[PDB]
């Protein structure tokens, strides 16, 4: 009945405000719709996989947040296998790798590609993290889809189709779909093109020992029987002296503050007294999440390793279901397997099949890429579409379309007399991944906190230490990657 | 408790929808949220203005279905004030005319500007009323907004500017923010061009005598106390023999069947047993409303007639509040006013100034605008800004993003078991007006009649007879318009002869 502050949903965002509030002696209840803890992380459990992540589940360097909460719960990194040779499949022939980036041997290819990313960095350092609606061409870059930008920088076919690859995987949407200022944003607040594409050094490298979903799982336990399960709020009246927060099963909770922990669109579940501000009322109908299906076959061994290849495959073009994947064997080499995205539109198209079909798919697929007979023998197979999911609304995170950023960005995390935001897409670092989940959970925490004269301003947002354990190596240039000009510049150069 | 249908709203698709249940003798029960009927439409009442309709309002012809049930309903249309003379306010200087589109008298303009509306309506015929994504060239025209379109058509500014606020004018929302593809579905699905911008002959042509909000005022009187207000839907499980429907109250509702009669992304507030099936799950994120302010100033005399304007005013360019007006006096020719839109992206910007601001700004805009100082001396003001409303979302209707259209489109109006779905969103002629939402309504009724075997199929979708009242004149055009050239095809043509 009665508590200082009620957070709306028990993901890692939600479970890391419980957490900081309940840490400064506050009265806590998280309310949370499912019959789980985790959200947009889940992990699975039985005989056959052990455990696997369905979810978020790769954590890397600069990702400082996470690593910290994670090991304060007892929980261990391992890193996810890049030993050997990563496959790009372009126009139906494997051409294995090392480093993160794909080589590219044509002359003119090379200047296209090289451009494309130095271009997308530039304009990123244009794009203040905490409110790139203020970036000096902020409308000129809203007001156009990432394709349009596409069509516009990439010279080549090779680099275009790249290009939008990385869009897809990134942001699980078509670059018809989003806009370049947003998208621009969402890279660089990642630290830029290199740090998030990347295994060894960018957020693919670890992976948590037992699931990620053993961060929600062990603060839920820290927690006790504060976190309440299978209670959708579908109510809040801010009209009287303490907040009222109404669930579906039709519990009823008084605070003082309310923390909404969910995607911003989710907030469309969520009757109000009084209405929301116009701007936030209509921000939360213009916010959709991405569209994907993770994908995970199972093999006797990780046979790849053999043939000395990772398991990491970049897969070109329409006709494959999957565009990557990497390797998911356990740290100790059992429970061989293969992860793998089934991205944006692909997601929809291929949601018709049913489970068994595009395992198939996935096989021969895999068959394909790898030149492996053995990829046609699984043992076992998990899958999990998150566009089905009514609490989610899809994955990884959300995306801004054409003209919505510059509009309504501001009013993200504005709060809502005494409603504070957090989720991860209101983070400033890592936003749409579980650290950012972190960031925004905690900052959200320190805003109450605030608000109650308990701490200064100045503390509402915090540095992190950097990891021990996992130490960030710094983003380096070659001399010729910053100065070899364009397709464009070379022919204004001829 | 019991009953056969719950329809989930009572705005004109929805009452519409339970008027044609109820005279079919089955047991309907209108959940509505709000404290009143009508939705979109809503009907203000003072000594001051006598009535306005501050949401939706015109009718006009080819719109038979709002036009029949309003006159059953006994009531009547006037023809908007379109007498004197309209005025296109562009670079700051006013030029009045005659007929429903601004002249233009540069002929390399021209060829554009005919080229342009042309090419609206040309590729509109390729896009099918009742399923867009069908279109030979769907995906290519979903996957670019209205403004890479213009971007590419236009040939002059002044072509491309006037086409913006057409844009802006249709659907309050800027032109990077919408498909092609759904925006020429919804010009093509109207009519076409000219039937759509028209006031004689075109959708603005008529109000109803004493407000459209009448419509589902009375159907509310014709139903009696089925029509339950504030009764938000917060639940509806199909897990069961009937479906449950629950109220924000706590009040419970079975029925063999539900209609869903609100806009498209409100079906969010609804926390759904078993879950949505996915597509739907996710088109409900993706399917936003436009944002507009509707604005009266009123005056003690229609002083604009005097210097021979009728009211309507077509206004250019980003320091103007309002980008299009209509006279609004009475047909009597009292309680004179003019009506604004303030669309888009103003409607965001100017929402922070204050009600007094706001009316500042139209009249000093009016007053440059029919060169008259009259227009400085108002007499009232009613304004409503509908993107504040939580059970609308925004104004007039629902918007269709770059991809969202051929991915999601299919899934609007398919049934989820035993909810079917109406809603002018769902309309396959006049979708976003009036109109649209009785089409949907009765379609919806229709398909669960035939679901309980009350209707052959052939009987779901019925055609309407053409209103005697409001007569509709065929679309003509001359053999120039049909036959000049675009500016690239003059240059092509001048190409051709040298090189
Ligand atoms: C889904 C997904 C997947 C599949 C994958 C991924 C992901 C996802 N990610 C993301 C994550 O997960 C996220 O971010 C997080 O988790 C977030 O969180 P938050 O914010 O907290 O939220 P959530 O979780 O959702 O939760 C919430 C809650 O709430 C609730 N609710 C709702 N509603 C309601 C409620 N309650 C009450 N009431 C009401 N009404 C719900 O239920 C929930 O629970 C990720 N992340 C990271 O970090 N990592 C990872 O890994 C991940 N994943 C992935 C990623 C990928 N990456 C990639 C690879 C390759 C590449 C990339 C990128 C870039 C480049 C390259
Ligand atoms: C808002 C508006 C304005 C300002 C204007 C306009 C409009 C609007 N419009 C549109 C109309 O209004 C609409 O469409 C209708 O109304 C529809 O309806 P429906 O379908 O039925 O829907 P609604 O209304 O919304 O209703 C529903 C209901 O539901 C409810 N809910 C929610 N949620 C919930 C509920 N319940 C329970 N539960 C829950 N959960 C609500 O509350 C409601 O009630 C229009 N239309 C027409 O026709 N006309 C007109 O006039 C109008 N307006 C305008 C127009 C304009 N036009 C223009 C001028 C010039 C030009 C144009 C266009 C083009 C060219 C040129």
């Amino acid at each position: 009945n009665k508590c200082d502050v009620v957070v709306v949903g028990g993901g890692i965002s939600g479970m890391a405000a419980a957490k900081l509030l309940h840490d400064s002696g506050l009265n806590v209840v998280v309310l949370e719709a499912r019959d789980r803890v985790g959200g947009r992380t889940y992990t699975l459990r039985n005989q056959k996989v052990k455990y696997v992540d369905l979810g978020g589940s790769y954590v890397g360097p600069t990702q400082n947040r996470i690593l910290r909460l994670a090991k304060e719960l007892g929980l261990e990194t391992y890193k996810v296998n890049e030993v050997e040779r990563l496959i790009h499949h372009v126009k139906g022939k494997s051409y294995p790798f090392r480093g993160p980036f794909p080589p590219v041997w044509n002359p003119i290819t090379y200047l296209d590609h090289n451009n494309f990313w130095r271009t997308m960095d530039d304009m990123g350092r244009e794009i203040p993290s905490d409110a790139p609606w203020k970036a000096p061409l902020a409308e000129e870059w809203d007001n156009m889809t990432m394709k349009e930008l596409l069509d516009k920088l990439c010279w080549t076919e090779s680099a275009k189709q790249l290009a939008t690859l990385f869009v897809n995987l990134c942001v699980t949407a078509e670059t018809h779909e989003v806009s370049a200022l947003w998208f621009l944003w969402y890279v660089k607040q990642c630290g830029g093109t290199t740090r998030i594409i990347s295994t060894t050094n960018g957020g693919q490298e670890r992976k948590f020992v037992g699931g990620s979903g053993q961060v929600s799982e062990r603060i839920m336990d820290l927690l006790g029987d504060r976190v309440k399960l299978e209670r959708p709020v579908i109510y809040i009246d801010q009209t009287r002296e303490n907040v009222l927060v109404e669930t579906l099963n039709h519990e009823m909770y008084e605070a003082k503050y309310v923390i909404s922990a969910i995607p911003p669109t989710l907030g469309m579940k969520i009757h109000f007294n009084p209405p929301l501000p116009m701007m936030r009322n209509q921000m939360i109908t213009r916010v959709p999440l991405g569209s994907v299906i993770k994908c995970i076959v199972y093999y006797k061994e990780p046979f790849w390793r053999k043939k000395d290849y990772c398991g990491t495959m970049i897969i070109d073009g329409e006709e494959a279901p999957v565009a990557y994947t990497l390797d998911d064997t356990k740290p100790e080499g059992n429970y061989a397997a293969i992860m793998g995205f089934i991205l944006a539109h692909k997601a929809r198209k291929l949601a018709r099949l049913t489970k068994e079909e595009r395992l198939k798919k996935l096989c021969e697929l895999y068959a394909k890429v790898l030149g492996s007979l053995e990829a046609l023998e699984p043992v076992h197979y998990e899958e999990k579409n998150w566009c089905e999911e009514q609490y989610s609304g899809g994955c990884y995170t959300t995306y801004f379309p054409p003209g919505i950023l510059t509009q309504y960005g501001r009013v993200l995390r504005q709060p809502v007399d005494r409603i504070y935001f957090a989720g991860t897409e209101t983070a400033t670092h890592w936003s749409g991944f579980m650290e950012g989940a972190v960031e925004a959970g905690e900052r959200a925490a320190r805003e109450i906190l605030h608000a109650m004269g308990k701490i200064p301003e100045d503390e509402i947002w915090q540095s992190e230490p950097e990891s021990v354990d996992v130490p960030a190596q710094p983003i380096t240039t070659t001399f010729l990657e910053r100065h070899l000009p364009s397709v464009p510049g070379l022919l204004r150069l001829i």
